[PDB]
């Protein structure tokens, strides 16, 4: 149930009941105004909506509740908490007129910009992004990616449309958990998860034993965009994003088709050696970004870096300098502050992870 | 292959090229005015005005594999249908020093395809007229029954896929790089057929489907044609199947076992079928959204085979012995049926060839 209304200037309110995102259910009433829809498609309406009391902005996605089982998004939604995940504060059901059909709304934070969106401005005026914002960006991801990856969960989703950017605090959230699933080793999972350009080899390949490794190499597609400019492997076709992979990676060995897929979906592919990855980017592209990219676009699943692996590696140290800064003058977000459950993939990570300067009383 | 010009300073790539159809003969083929129009993936497709009758022809120049022969030099040479672009000639040649061997396919030129047109009324917010419509997707259809009768499935079909002759209305069939000879009992890549046009056992990742892959691949082009848009939209696999699920309803699990028979091992919401006639403008013939219902049907037997699509209703106007182009002109080959095409059911030759024929 929920109750339209009006202020005194005329400018229309709604006022729900919902339970809070995280901590115990203690109800609340929450009162938005100024409902903008900023785009649909498949499970839903997303919302912009404004807060009556504090003003501030948030969204709300409206999906149609299956009656069978409760939602997976907001059971996932409700067990996570990371700061570079978009935070989940409260959640109410509703209707439309009459469908019979109930509504799951979902009240999460706005944020202003999104990967995409950057991306495209540089790319639209034939420039590249500050690589102090690629590191940035770039850390963030794999901060969320090792948070969800510690309780199992994978995005199956990766991709710059689903990285939401702050420009002033450079703060990065993952957001859509629409596709996201928690990956018990022995149960098939769907192949046909994960947008284009993004999707792994074993997904191209229709492979259902799958690990959270999927992930790694979306966000190794990320990273590889931002400092192309443009998808490095682009294609309309299945077909047509393997050639692009093997025009950088090579032509997969037996070994690693075995590994990828080892249903070995019989195909024989054209030899081509391995593109010198120096040669992919641009001249003045870091070294060591070049290095970060063939360390997380591995055919072999395994063989790729965990995200707890990727945030040490040295690409970042820049972020960890104890005086730097953004270019408009603020300091870093939050980078260091981990958590136990962060560090479970590998404790003695953290050596490399928090600074020297980090540590002081 | 000697490079050499003219008197006027043109330029002029001369070649010993075997023809594509017949016999194995070298011919002593020159050619000029080389362009570039297109490339991605394969390699470059050039255009070149060949030095005799001055006839354009499209040369694709991918890189041959030293181990096996081009499977798509192979499917070319069998094929000759008049709604199938022709493989005129094929040569090798290289390119300075790599020391690989290219394989350059000199195919006919056709100005248009079907995505430039289509994209282009959608532009200007109108729809192609019906007539181009059942044209264009009979001649499809036709082309489809041809590869079809060989066992050849195309895995590929789209707009982009589908060449154009404004003037004639000619409609050819291109790109076979995807092409395979499907046969039962060997399984394939569930990789192939583009975004927007798969078909759903391809989705679900199945390897045991059949040809009839481009039969929901045509049907996802003529709902395109008379909607203006892609019907199935969607970046990932899972957007497109909710598009799917939106118009075609919850599939039943008989269904899901004759997709895909593994079970991925999802649960999809349950939404109501939405009526057919509801998906399309008012004004939209009824036997065209009859059609596109028998082509986008879940179960890949249940979809119209490519000579069961071409005796429809929808194409009736075709076979009226007064129709005419919109410029004139008449009406391309449309009737000229072989033994080879109707061999999937040949019953149908009452209907596919009108009296005036
Ligand atoms: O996008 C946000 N801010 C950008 C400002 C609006 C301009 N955008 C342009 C981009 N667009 C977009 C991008 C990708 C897919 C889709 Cl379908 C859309 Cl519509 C969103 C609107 N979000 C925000 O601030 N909190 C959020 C919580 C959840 C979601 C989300 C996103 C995707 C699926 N499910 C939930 C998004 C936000
Ligand atoms: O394309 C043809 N004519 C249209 C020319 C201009 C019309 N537009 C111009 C621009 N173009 C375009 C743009 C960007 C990328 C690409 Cl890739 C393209 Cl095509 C779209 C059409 N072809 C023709 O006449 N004989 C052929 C034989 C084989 C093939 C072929 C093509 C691809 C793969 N395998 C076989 C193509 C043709």
């Amino acid at each position: 149930s929920m109750k339209v209304s009006r202020d005194k200037d005329g400018s229309k309110v709604t006022t729900v009941v919902a339970t809070p995102g995280q901590g115990p259910d203690r109800p609340q009433e929450v009162s938005y105004t100024d409902t903008k829809v900023i785009g649909n498609g498949s499970f839903g309406v997303v919302y912009q909506a404004k807060l009556c009391d504090s003003g501030e902005l948030v969204a709300i996605k409206k999906v149609l509740q299956d009656k069978r089982f409760k939602n997976r998004e907001l059971q996932i939604m409700r067990k996570l908490d990371h700061c570079n995940i978009v935070r989940l504060r409260y959640f109410f059901y509703s209707s439309g007129e009459k469908k019979d059909e109930v509504y799951l709304n979902l009240v999460l934070d706005y944020v202003p910009e999104t990967v995409y969106r950057v991306a495209r401005h540089y790319s639209r005026a034939k420039q590249t992004l500050p690589v102090i914002y690629v590191k940035l960006y770039m850390y963030q991801l794999f901060r969320s990616l090792a948070y969800i990856h510690s309780f199992g969960i994978c995005h199956r989703d990766i991709k710059p449309q689903n990285l939401l950017l702050d420009p002033d605090t450079a703060v990065l959230k993952l957001c859509d958990f629409g596709s996201a699933k928690q990956l018990v080793r022995g149960e098939p999972n769907v192949s046909y998860i994960c947008s284009r350009y993004y999707r792994a080899p074993e997904l191209i390949f229709g492979a259902t034993d799958y690990t959270s490794s999927i992930d790694v190499w979306s966000a190794g597609c990320v990273l590889a965009e931002l400092l192309l400019g443009q998808p490095i492997f682009p294609g309309d076709s299945g077909v047509d994003q393997l050639v692009e992979i093997i025009k950088v990676l090579g032509t997969p060995t037996r070994e690693q088709i075995r590994e990828m897929n080892p249903n070995y979906t019989e195909f024989k592919f054209p030899q081509i050696k391995a593109h010198p990855w120096t040669k992919v980017f641009r001249p003045r592209t870091p070294p060591e970004a070049i290095a970060l990219c063939s360390r997380l676009l591995e055919y072999t699943p395994t063989a790729r870096l965990t995200p707890l692996e990727a945030c040490a590696h040295s690409f970042f140290d820049e972020l960890r300098d104890p005086n730097v800064k953004l270019p408009n003058g603020r300091d870093t977000p939050a980078l260091f502050n981990f958590t136990t459950q962060e560090l479970s993939s590998n404790p003695p990570l953290a050596t490399i992870l928090i600074p020297p300067h980090a540590r002081i009383q």
